[PDB]
């Protein structure tokens, strides 16, 4: 092979692509191919005109001249494979440093696991694989380019803006797109979006797979309008083909990445379907000095460029007469006007190559600095130049590139990335551009919304499910997408605890408007202002005034032979008796309390005991006389009160008393009192038996015509005491209107009474 | 450098160090060291008879010449890695087609990271690390010797063997020690083996680490016995002297790897405390042919190896006048009687080293006669040796060594591992050596247990805790080793579920005496044998005797004038109710069934009533005369039995019949039927007040002469019924014999009230 040398002091080393690979048919024979434009010459003669200004600099590496030797890589694994050996003969001629290169990004990992073996630093200006970031393993590789990761970023962050919550995804079958859509994924998982479904293809696949791709892609629309490519070059135009067939096209949005950043033999012929596309490219502006020299070059002034004669040459299809390197291939012969502006396009990749050179010197002069102090040139301890301490002198390396950026290495040796952002819009009748609209500069994406979109209306969305509302909670099912939700309404009775869950309340509580917090609704019970507590208050008013008045008179005439007839004591008891009937409704109707309901229990089965005992014993001794004395009949009396009272207290005792809330229903909530069916069911079976007593006598002696036919009074007033009880039982246990119906019953039982006993007596005493 | 050529048609590489590694000074500059005895010659002059005597076979590889280059690797990574780049080089002079070596086991990994860029083939004789086992970092790898994890495979088997199951653990730090315990202890967890504790330290610390190494591992016995030893030649070493120092020797058994396998210069001087070790070795038989060409060889007469000359020099301290390589450092000069018969020494490592040329040569002789078959040399079709077949025709070589071995290599390229066991014990006074008890081959361990130890009861015992006994369960502390566990004792209320666990049976069942199933015990009841019920029998046969002669004197006599003055149906309805009190012995003490239980309760409550009616009845009459007909008494005594019979038909549906299981005890069941308090107090109250109405009325009329004295008779009677019914409570609910006590009391109260009531009207009518 040939090398192209330079002298100097210190020397490095350099691996170019100035060939086409060898075919499969010459891989054990080598025989590179054609020769390259790009990366062929223009890097060369970039290194060689960069050390030489780098040599012409008084203010870097004084006195200290470098040198170079650059080869052939043919951008094939056996080529740079020996040359590499070539190189580390000549380190065990001044030994190599460093490398610069190569370009191909797998060709890199097999001259690394050669070059650390022997302590040589290499850096790499075009190599974007995601495995070279393992120190681990690759311990003396840096590079000044971004990896493979921070595209993945930048398109989260475009997604992120724009408020895209459910997309597609395609990618290519390799190293590339396989790391870059695992990132991508890995990246976007954390920011709570999701991707319908992860596809897969080649780029040389048949018509047939294309079309199935449209058909397996267009399966979600209108949740997923939005397709995040991590894909070549040529997929991209595949897509465009297969839409163009199907009648597909306006209506998809391509998210790629720079495999589709601005070249224009992807959009060729199907500039219809491919508006409205956003692609992410590489910042570099162009180097101005390079063109200022490369383009003084003449074939016949060029002597340190072995392969100038033969690019010369098949660049102009032409013979060189007198030359070394004549070939007879060519029929015609070059003219002497000709130069290279004809046509004169520079490298895309031109910065790079360049900041690498650069990184290696400043490392050189930072290694110098901080080993030979006080002293200009090569010191006594620093010969020869170790390959251990040039490693950590160069990590961390820190200065400003040729486009006034940053240059510098993190811990891996990776650097930040710098991207452009472009749109595919159409311009006016037939013509189709990209544009600018944005940047992305580690971290901040600044982009300009306006441009891309004519209005705000026509921005296209990309959401599964609409959001809740106004107390709608999240129901998920199984098996689906975190963000393909349902929104559904708890019932009344339940509030909403949180966005996922309600919550059911307990019983006397109600739901907030707000629905986030229940409430307890207010006891609601009897009111005053009703119409029947207050009848029932005047009813009872009225009939204290008439026992008032009736016990009045006996109490002015207890002289009278009528009150002499009849006995006073018996009179006595049937009145307390009434008036005790009479005075249950003010405790009954009032709100309850601790003794209210006590007093209401007591006074229901005291009062129809003490009269009808009395009543009973007077008819008993008249029923006998067809222990005469009075005391023993009222020893009788009180023998059967003592019962009474005595039945009551059990009923006390069985069950004490104490306030109590009812549940009716879910809206509404009582106040009642304790109060069973068994407390009132015994005392109306206790007292059922004097009454019953009472009417059998009643009956027996009804035809006796003593005291002013007194038996005839009694037998007729026992008929409505019975009838009341009768009634009092149905209607009592048939409705809600408890209070009021025994309020009423007692009332009307105990004036029927007073008003069918006594009225008849006052009537005649009074006239 | 200098390279041993040979010539041939197939170019062979060898790595051997000849010389001593270079020092830390020279590094830089190489400078190898003095020449090595059995690693540097022997070994070059064992490869070149091997292919001398291979090419002289006429039956393999028939009309192909081998050839050689020999070079120098000095144990050091720089030179075998700058020779290894002379390799690849002349690869790109016919080429190198395979490697032998090189001896050490981390300049082989270099090595290989080196030549499998290049595909080239290498094999090892000597390299036993674990990271080599890996094919996908080490594709091109393969060697002839047993891994790290074959001894660990063969320490276990011999733990295993012994019933040992509960050890220390010490090893070395690096790469060999490590490993090896890691495999050790990951073999050995499997097999239910554990270890009390796993140390470390290097094989130069101070006199102070091995002392608290010691202290450390004295905290443990006697319940660790036997220390696992995977540590180098020295550790071992100070182990012994320190032990010397405390006094220690005598007690422990270290099982050691061939670190320490027969090398007397680490037990020399310290043959006290090493008896009894047990210690594996690498089996390697020595090789005849290589002895009669090693010593015929002469100075004079050696030209094919350049390292010849100073190797004898260096080895008879003179020096070789008229020689190319003669030295003024030898101030004395050789005499030609020298011979190399004077302490000759074979290399222990000489069969694997042959070997591998073995396996290299039949996998060529194997790819040839597979690719180009029916043809005898180089076909057309084998130009060049590519490397790529020829490691899978290596892969599967298979043949029989040296010594009559079989030669394989599994898919890991690895080879199956045999050993050998030693013993060193005492022979006689002031004698120790060691001694060979067994052997291991892949599986089969073969040991003989009768030469290790004397007698069968000086076997040394290793264990932890003792196993559990007859009914004993496991309970393990929390934090501790799962080999150290407590044996407890269920109670006597619970057997045994497994070997971890009690269980405790439900009541009415035991556990048995194999503590495997509780069973039930059987029910427990009343007996007739004993004497309790029988003597019940006897008296109730007796009271029948009775009230028949008393009976049948009443049916014979009814016309007496006796009879006439009392009431026949009343004493018929009397007579009734004591035979019915008599016949409920037999219903109650019969084993308890369905419906007998019922006719108890129902006799019980009966026979106290029916009688006791008519009494009260005819009292009542007779007072009364100081309704008269029979007809009106008899149909009362009848309206107050179907009372009594209500009554229990109430108690009936109240508590239906049952039959009972009791549990007084855990011991003991009964069986006892259903009978609650209830069914038993109410019919005693019920009846209670019947005959105090009758001993109340016959107090009243106690002193009437009637019907002879009758009344004085039948005031006597109740004194007896009623302290009968007294009595009867006490001890009825006082203790567990309530059947007995409550069949003698209605037995006894029965006789006293028919014999004390008729008894003087049969005395009396008889005479
Ligand atoms: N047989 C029978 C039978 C069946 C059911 C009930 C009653 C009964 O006791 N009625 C009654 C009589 C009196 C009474 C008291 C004092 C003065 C005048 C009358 N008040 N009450 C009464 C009791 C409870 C609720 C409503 C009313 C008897
Ligand atoms: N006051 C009072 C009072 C208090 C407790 C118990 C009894 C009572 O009923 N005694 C009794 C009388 C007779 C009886 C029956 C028929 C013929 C002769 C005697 N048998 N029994 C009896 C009942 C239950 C268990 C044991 C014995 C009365």
């Amino acid at each position: 092979r040939v090398v192209a040398h330079m002298p100097g002091d210190i020397i490095i080393g350099a691996l170019f692509s100035v060939h086409h690979q060898p075919t499969v048919d010459k891989v054990h024979e080598r025989k590179c191919g054609a020769v390259r434009e790009q990366y062929g010459i223009q890097r060369v003669e970039a290194m060689l005109h960069t050390l030489e200004r780098i040599n012409s600099d008084p203010t870097l590496l004084p006195n200290i001249t470098l040198g170079c030797e650059i080869r052939d890589s043919c951008w094939h694994s056996a080529v740079a494979l020996e040359q590499s050996i070539e190189f580390i003969r000549d380190s065990l001629k001044k030994p190599i440093v460093g490398v610069i290169g190569p370009g191909s990004s797998s060709v890199a990992i097999q001259v690394q696991n050669l070059l650390q073996l022997f302590n040589i630093p290499q850096i790499a200006y075009s190599a974007t694989s995601m495995d070279l970031s393992d120190k681990t393993l690759f311990k003396y590789f840096m590079r000044v380019v971004p990896s493979d990761a921070q595209q993945a970023r930048a398109m989260v962050d475009i997604v992120k803006r724009y408020n895209w919550t459910y997309v597609s995804a395609v990618h290519t079958e390799g190293n590339y797109g396989e790391s870059g859509m695992e990132a991508f994924k890995d990246m976007s998982a954390k920011e709570g979006i999701c991707i319908a479904h992860s596809y897969k293809i080649y780029s040389n696949a048949g018509e047939q797979s294309f079309d199935k791709l449209l058909k397996k892609l267009t399966s979600h629309l209108p949740k997923a309008r939005v397709v995040a490519c991590f894909c070549e070059g040529m997929t991209v135009r595949g897509l465009l083909m297969a839409m163009r067939r199907l009648g597909l096209a306006g209506e998809f949005l391509l998210l790629g990445s720079d495999g589709w950043a601005d070249r224009y033999d992807v959009t060729d012929g199907y500039q219809r379907e491919a508006v409205g596309g956003i692609t992410i490219k590489l910042q570099s502006p162009d180097v101005k000095w390079f063109d200022d020299y490369y383009l003084k070059l003449r074939p016949e002034t060029n002597h340190r460029n072995p392969w100038f004669q033969e690019f010369w040459q098949h660049r102009f299809q032409c013979r060189l007469e007198g030359f070394p390197q004549e070939n007879s291939k060519y029929n015609k012969t070059c003219n002497s006007s000709l130069t290279l502006k004809t046509h004169h396009v520079q490298d895309s990749k031109m910065g790079f190559v360049i900041n690498a050179i650069y990184s290696m010197a400043y490392g050189l002069h930072n290694m110098q600095m901080s080993l030979c102090p006080g002293y200009a040139g090569l010191c006594d301890a620093m010969k020869p130049i170790d390959g251990r301490k040039l490693l950590e002198s160069l990590m961390k390396t820190n200065f400003t590139g040729v486009s006034g950026d940053t240059i510098l290495f993190d811990e891996n040796g990776d650097s930040p990335g710098r991207y452009e952002i472009m749109n595919f819009k159409e311009m006016g009748k037939d013509y189709f551009d990209y544009i600018n609209v944005g940047s992305w500069d580690n971290g901040e994406l600044k982009m300009d919304d306006d441009e891309v979109w004519s209005k705000k209306s026509n921005i296209i969305r990309s959401v599964c499910s609409e959001p809740c509302e106004k107390g709608q909670i999240k129901v998920i099912r199984k098996g689906e997408v975190s963000c393909c939700w349902t929104c559904t309404p708890c019932k009344e009775n339940e509030y909403v605890f949180d966005e996922y869950t309600c919550k059911a309340c307990q019983l006397g509580s109600w739901p907030t408007d707000d629905l986030t917090g229940c409430d307890l609704i207010p006891v609601q019970y009897l009111r005053w202002g009703d119409p029947e507590p207050i009848a029932a208050v005047v009813f009872a008013c009225l009939g204290l005034l008439a026992t008032l008045f009736v016990t009045v008179v006996f109490i002015i005439y207890r002289d009278t032979p009528v009150v002499k007839s009849s006995s006073r004591e018996l009179c006595y008891i049937i009145l307390a008796g009434i008036c005790l009937g009479y005075l249950c409704t003010f405790c009954l109707i009032a709100k309850p309390k601790q003794i209210y309901c006590y007093l209401q229990r007591i006074g229901i089965g005291l009062s129809p005991a003490m009269s009808y005992s009395a009543l009973v014993t007077k008819t008993n001794r008249i029923a006998r006389i067809l222990f005469m004395s009075a005391c023993a009949q009222l020893v009788i009396a009180f023998i059967l009160i003592c019962i009474q009272l005595g039945i009551i207290v059990a009923l006390f005792i069985m069950e004490p008393p104490d306030i109590m809330h009812d549940y009716p229903s879910i809206r509404e909530v009582y106040l009642i009192c304790n109060t069973t069916n068994l407390g009132v069911v015994t005392p109306l079976g206790y007292n059922g038996l004097l009454i019953l007593s009472c009417t059998f006598y009643a009956f027996k002696t009804r035809n006796v015509p003593a005291n002013f036919n007194e038996a005839k009074y009694i037998a007729f007033t026992m008929y409505t005491t019975c009838i009341i009880w009768l009634a009092f039982v149905p209607i009592y246990f048939g409705s809600n209107y408890k209070i009021i119906t025994m309020c009423f019953s007692v009332s009307l039982s105990a004036t029927v009474a007073l008003g069918c006993m006594f009225v008849p007596k006052v009537y005649i005493i009074l006239a």
